[PDB]
Parts: structure tokens; C-alpha cells; sequence
């Protein structure tokens, strides 16, 4: 959560979420060989349970960096986008987010805040994607 609106710590957030995949990694290694109802599924739905907080917590960060790529996808941001050029407004987004509506404010605006700003108000959308979906969707996939 802090270092992803900072975009100085890129590889330090992708050098973390690897060393989260790890963790998710030896925990399927725990769950080899479990049975229905088994004690160690237990403990760890306990360990969930305990941490429950910081679990919604991750599934909220993957969730929205998740939708971002069919939010880009769909054709009311390429209608906000018109053109190829692969560069919208800031409030262009900012209406673009809020015609899918599949993000909340706060969404927004912590997406807002983890994207780049430029001079020319226009980001690449583009980089923003390929920045963020596809760790989340490589990690996101142990925890599903």
C-alpha cells in the first residue's frame, strides 16, 4: 500500500510481491497430501482468521490493479481515448473510471495517486498496465 503511489520503489514492490508468491509457494507445499477437514487446513484458516485485516487489505490491492486492465480494455476509455496515441487526460481517466464505475472514490483516487503525473496531463496508459496488471496477475494466482 505505501510503496505502490511512490514511483521510485518499482522494483522494491516487485522484489516484495516475489517474496509474497514464495510464502504462498511453501503454504500450497503445506497443503500437500490434506484431507477433507484436515488439521493443518485448520491452522491455517485460523492463521486467516488472525490475519484477517491485512488479507482484505492484499485482496483489495490486487483486486483494483486487476480491473485496471479491462477498465483500459473497455471502449468507454477508448472513447475517452479516442485516438491510438495511448495518452489520456488526468480527468479524462478520472471520467473514464467513473463511466465503468466499477471503482469506488477511494479507488479512484488511489489510483489517481499511483499513477504517474506528467506535465502534459497525459499518461501512458499503457505503462501503467504493463507496470502493474501483470505482477498482479502473476502473484494474485497462488492466492487464488
Amino acid at each position: 500500500m505505501k510503496l505502490s503511489q511512490d514511483s521510485s520503489q518499482i522494483e522494491l514492490l516487485k522484489e516484495l510481491m516475489d517474496l509474497q508468491k514464495d510464502m504462498v509457494v511453501m503454504l500450497l507445499s503445506m497443503l500437500e497430501g490434506n484431507v477433507v477437514n484436515g488439521t493443518i487446513g485448520k491452522q491455517m484458516v485460523d492463521m486467516l482468521v488472525e490475519s484477517s485485516n491485512n488479507v482484505e487489505m492484499i485482496l483489495k490491492f490486487f483486486d483494483m490493479f486487476l480491473k485496471l486492465k479491462d477498465l483500459t480494455s473497455s471502449d468507454t476509455f477508448k472513447e475517452y481515448d479516442p485516438d491510438g496515441k495511448g495518452v489520456i487526460s488526468k480527468r479524462d481517466f478520472h471520467k473514464a473510471m467513473e463511466s465503468h464505475k466499477h471503482y469506488t472514490q477511494s479507488e479512484t483516487e488511489f489510483l489517481l495517486s499511483c499513477a504517474e503525473t506528467d506535465e502534459n496531463e497525459t499518461l501512458d496508459y499503457e505503462e501503467f498496465v504493463k507496470r502493474f496488471h501483470e505482477p498482479a496477475k502473476d502473484i494474485g494466482f497462488n492466492v487464488a
